[PDB]
């Protein structure tokens, strides 16, 4: 499964990043404009598992999913929603992936791609919020 | 040419970010172990021209090959890696590129280089935020 493998590759650099975040950095923000570390990382766990069901359905329904999640500790909703997501992406099908999504178009393969690289983007981000809260031994941003 | 849309669509957006970086700031590091602000967009510059050598090449041989303006440095390595993005062909895009020891296709290396550009923008994002710069461009173009 080249899909959920290359999804992992980086969410489970994104996963690791957010572990190197104390709960006094929660709110750490590098500019008085950026997201806080906490609101950037749920934002990554969110938004790519918003995608993964809109492609799932093929519709723009999930926007209407109003999904109130209580979990406040990052480590939870980064592994709780990493299995919601992959458990999407394990399932998806060639015809999922090839198909038009009708949006306020276009192809469930193309909104993953999408969804890659808007993890990617954030992670990017992510790498430098953590190296200035003290650490300097990160991960290589892709595993293998 | 969605090859070249699609590059153009992110580094547009570097190139823009980079804009916004006074010599002053050059050597801006957000911490003791990052890369200054120069060091990270020549990185993002070379680094997507060598894979497209690799890929334009077929070959490992790209690795064995003056100006310090960045505004300069990102136009013209753009528009270098542009010419050589408009003329891959699918046949260059299928082959396996064989030193590595593995082995992978010029579409494989291509997403890699895609992905390296938008994990170094994401970098970059936060730098000139940083640097005092508040209205920021949306990550990519929609082209
Ligand atoms: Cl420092």
């Amino acid at each position: 499964n080249q899909i959920v493998s290359h999804f992992l590759s980086h969410r489970n650099v994104t996963n690791e990043l957010a572990e190197k975040i104390s709960k006094d950095h929660y709110s750490y923000k590098p500019a008085e404009t950026s997201m806080s570390a906490e609101e950037l990382v749920k934002h990554i766990l969110t938004s790519f598992h918003l995608f993964a069901n809109v492609i799932k359905e093929g519709n723009a329904s999930p926007f209407q999913n109003k999904q109130e999640e209580t979990e406040t500790d990052l480590n939870v909703l980064a592994k709780t929603y990493t299995e919601k997501t992959v458990a999407i992406l394990e399932q998806l099908t060639e015809e999922q992936l090839d198909r038009e999504i009708d949006l306020t178009k276009v192809t469930g393969r193309a909104l993953l791609q999408l969804a890659m690289e808007h993890e990617i983007h954030h992670k990017g981000n992510l790498f430098v919020y953590v190296r200035e809260m003290g650490h300097t031994e990160l991960p290589f941003y892709q595993q293998r």
